[PDB]
């Protein structure tokens, strides 16, 4: 992803798939902890939606063309989805969120570097704010799971 | 509309005892999850109160006379109460809220059928709306307990 | 602290029945002043429930087991309930609320004296605050009835 | 076709009911003014809510709502009289009760016509409005020392 | 209630795609009226997201398993997406939304009928409430476009 | 007396003005519907505010306000025509402009008469409403590519 | 006498009216208490607003408001008597009307005096206070079954 | 004396305190005006709260609150002097401090009497009011570069 | 109405410059009282902006052409600006705001008088509201400085 | 501790400062199931402690006292002991530590209640009483989470 | 010393003051279809401009500088040109004027970012970056309304 | 990899705990004209300082660190010094000692910015920059009250 526009568009696809995964987690969750983690998936979705909309409209702003179909989202995203399954444990659900969040953090880091090289300081700030917040969530999720954040 | 009026009053007694059970759960609750489920019982209590007041006033509106004494509630209710017990687990407190809810969901279907058979479309709606919500609570409570809703 | 605990539990019983009586009044009310006094019963029921929840909790906090079934409330309450009746006038309904409140205020005095004698200053403060407020309500209700508070 | 017709009728009758509530609001005198005067405001707002919901359902369905005082006045089954300060509180409220009984009946006819046409959306609008008007009948009737008598 | 379940899942699919289409419209919009219609797409998206969650959740409550991957949304949906294009006119964007919305309303009617037949009154109301609001939107969008609703 | 008379005239004209704004709200079609449709709602709330404040000023002065649709359309100098979807947005807005120009002239007559009779309270009521309707005329006219032409 | 004079007069009279409204609020007994008791709070608050506004207009103008009970009591044209629970609701309201009628008259004087002096700010302050007090008289009188009779 | 008597004495003195705080509010001049002028409003409001509560407790116990400026002025142990713009900020805050010291000692009196009587509700009112007043004394004194010296 | 129009436009010019002067006071202020008076300038400026907007729009409403460039404000306003100076005292800064306010108050009386005679009552009321507030501010600023208002 | 109201107020200032520090440690070092509810709950406990601290300290100043107001003064005068943060502590052990601190605070407040009562400082007395009431309520809820009676 | 950071902040003060005058003119003198949306939209933009002006001016003060604070300094130091108000300018032309002022502000903010980056004034650097980010989004939006790409 | 960023974050945890304790003393011991405004202003300062402490400690936890979490740790690692509370300090002096603290914090935040930039920790770098921006604005205002330029 050799420039700002490219990694912004990659983030548009990855964020769209992350949203979909978070929604599955929300829906298929069963086990002690549902009542706290089910609405928490709403908060994560709303935040993922905020990045999605901000990164897409930064891309538009720069002269680019955001991915904007489910097809383009699936094809371009590096995240893989699987069928919903009620028998997944809470720990496994939260671990899956952590993995998605680690991927997104690493994508925002790439986004940060690329935009830093090109002198696109606005795009740079957008990836940094998003990175900061995702990393904080990794700490909390990991701590729920009895672990160090291990960034 | 004798039957619609009768099931409305049945609900008044059952909602009164359901309220009393939820208060017992809320008070005698002990175990991991207390801090989430104790205030959650207040929320369920507020919603129950809401049905009670609405169904009771629908009864008065139709020229009936709501049950309005603890004796009437207890005698007329199909719900049975037991002495408060601190030694009940959280899981089993929750499962008992589920049984009460499954009861109410059934009663509200009866109320729906009866009112639909009498062409009391207003009472019909009241039962439907209340049924919709209790059923959603049944899904969530069951999810916490690692089970399907099994309506 | 057996006596403090005992009177807290008496209040749980009496407040549950007081709430049931106010609800009756609220529903069976008819006559000029209905539009102001019907919603006013909601306000009183809300205050009563606040007292109910705070006193039971304090009892739980003290190592006790509050009454938590309709039977327990009805058997232990000194208050008596009669079938709802639409023919009772507005002023009769108010007078019956005054009686209930007069009983609650006297009960809360006994709560105050007993906890004071036992040195349970937290419980003592709870009765005092509840008593202040009920007595204010006696004044207002009597004033509507054209009478002195007559505490 | 007929559900369109009951929706338009409601438009006419809600516009007249609003004018009547406003009269009661203005001409009211006697014990209870302070509570019943602003109550007529809450009534007019709820009435206005129905009116706007129903004309818009009519437009949505391809209709042409009444939208002139002549159309309202001529198509409504409710009659107005000149404002009179001398009416008692109890009679004002009884007048409102009667307006409300009429609207509860019209909302019923509304429910039945759309139910037969299978206009389920219009069916629900009539059901929701009927529910609230009947609750109001209970309370007004209660103020007046009477049973609801629907 | 197999057909109610199956119609809820179809909605899940079509709402997910309708949301994607509204998002594309939001992003790719150019021309007089942008300032009003661009944020208006967000309102519609929120409303769509509401149906999505209520419907998906009702399916779960009924013992179903909702589509929860982009692949499932894309392949089960009757709606079809095209690549984003800035050169479309405002008027063409709005008509595109009208067509998506006409589809949704008809889909909701199917859901209402199927659920009425099975006696699942709860799902029945959900479709009816959603149908009402989408129809209201069709009126407004058509009005902006100088046409009657033509339901 | 003249103040009473013009307050009453306003009650009738504001009632009819409210009916016309509603029709414009409902029958509007064309580019700009999405901004002007809810905007008619704001105009109607403002008109209702004047309606109820002038009417209550009249009652307060010992008068008896018009309070039936009959009285409203008999006393109002505004003309209502049937609702017509094929009217243009710019034509609907020009129609609101006329009604407002009329109301603003009426509120001037109310200002004048109340000032001559010594009724400073009623005088402010007219002045406040005139200020606001005229502000609205500027904006409407500016949307139409025109000067206020007050 | 002059703008400063009638503002200071209003200061003394508002302080005394405040005190009287407090009396009614406290000794009220009879059907209607539950509505009229808190209504007296609304009136007192409104009175305090006039009070504050007029004193500080007096200070702004170079004057020196009465700021002792001796001053309010000796300069006020209103008369206080001892509280009494045996006064009925009907009678309590009548006294409030009397106070408000006095205040409306005071405010007319303030209007005429400030208008002749060209002090338009004070003029507005008196006009706004009067407008509100007169509305309250209509409502109070209407609870009492009477016309406002300004 | 008894709880009823000191409550009524509190009614007297709070009324007068309020009158004095109003004077400080109005007549204030000097550096710090902008912070201290609205601060007097906060204090007045808090004083009004004690007044209303203590008065209604009196009524509730079956007493009869002072309710005329005459009774307030006579029964209060606080002395009023004429408003004067020439007092310093430091002198103004000193006057307020002495009113508060007085009130806090009165509330101690009410506390002591009510405790002996066993009227625990009245006791609480006095204790709550005393708590807040003494906190105000600390802050006032600190602004003045002094210890609270209660 | 040519004179009402001329005084509204004078006010547009004088308010623009008064705003500029208040911003200077806000920025360059030093000395005891900064913490209260610094944010107070903001309140004054927001008040000044409100008059600016209302008077300019009344002029538009009347058929006029408001000054709308820095050159026009500066050449038309009777108020003179000097360069920012940190060394001015708090008491000197407040005195300056007093003199600006005295001018505005006089300008608003002049606006009242011309509009009162010209029959334009709307413009008249705007000047009167604004004069009322500015005069109260004069009282308060003067009191701060230990002086009578001296209007 | 022990002389008068002024002295127990100041003992509270010191013990509340340390209690705050312990809760912050629990908030930070917390790991395990329940983190998502109990991590933010620590913030609530901390806000409430801070409210006692301020109110008590300011009551002291109001009485003519000089509150402790350095870390050294807090840590030397307080009966609470702090240990180094440790992530391996279980959640149930974390909550059990909060209960101990709260049990200590309740006992401190009862002593403050008594002392101030003995001197007739009734304003101070109510401060201690209000604070004790809510801490005891928290001991109830915390213990309940831990499957225990409050055991005051 | 940050000489050039201070100087670009002052250039921003003068340019923001003039930008504010121009949006106000567009606001007052606007006529044509879209008035009802774009007239209040100018108020939003003006508020945003005033925020930048106040932040950039108070950063400059904070650094020991001396902000422009008279109309004369604003008009003489600003690179932006004002012309007389004219009701006969179309909507599209007004929006174009705004787009032009915004292109300029974004180029000035870019210069502010670059200069402060070089002098190690990271705080000033973030102020210019935040303002730029937002101005650029508006240019996208305004251009879209005009049927154009943003062409940053 | 991030050792130096971790160490400065933790330094800030200690310094901010001490800064909070000093603002508290200033809040409590303050006397003289301007008390009514500067007393509550310390609460605003205290809440802002708590926000940095919490965010910086959690950033430390997030990177794999172990934040200081005891008064002893705060006292021993902080470079700030505390003295006994004293009512006879003047307002200007109290205000000057807050400025001293804020100058220290601003320089700590600059160091943290620098170290985190050097290690490529852009998230940490931003936290210090935001904190610095705000602390420096307060120095400006406090100095202005004291009749001085900011002197950063
Ligand atoms: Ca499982
Ligand atoms: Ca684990
Ligand atoms: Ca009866
Ligand atoms: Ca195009
Ligand atoms: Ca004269
Ligand atoms: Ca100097
Ligand atoms: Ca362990
Ligand atoms: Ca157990
Ligand atoms: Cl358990
Ligand atoms: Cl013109
Ligand atoms: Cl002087
Ligand atoms: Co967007
Ligand atoms: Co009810
Ligand atoms: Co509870
Ligand atoms: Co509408
Ligand atoms: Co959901
Ligand atoms: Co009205
Ligand atoms: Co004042
Ligand atoms: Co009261
Ligand atoms: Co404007
Ligand atoms: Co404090
Ligand atoms: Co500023
Ligand atoms: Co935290």
């Amino acid at each position: 992803l050799a420039d700002s526009k490219a990694v912004l568009n990659q983030a548009v696809a990855d964020l769209s798939v992350a949203h979909s995964i978070l929604h599955q987690v929300h829906w298929y969750m069963r086990g002690r902890g549902f009542m706290i983690w089910h609405p928490k998936m709403d908060e994560y979705m709303e935040e993922i939606d905020g990045y999605l909309d901000e990164m897409s409209e930064r891309l538009i702003t720069l002269g680019g063309a955001p991915f904007s179909t489910l097809k383009e989202f699936s094809e371009n995203s590096q995240l893989k989805e699987v069928l919903g399954d009620y028998n997944v444990t809470i720990e496994e659900q939260l671990a899956r969120v952590v993995e998605v969040f680690r991927y997104l953090a690493a994508l925002f880091q790439k986004g940060f570097d690329v935009s830093d090289e090109e002198g696109d300081s606005v795009t740079n700030d957008i990836f940094n704010v998003a990175k900061a917040s995702i990393e904080k969530h990794i700490w909390m999720l990991q701590a729920e799971l009895g672990q160090a954040p291990k960034l």
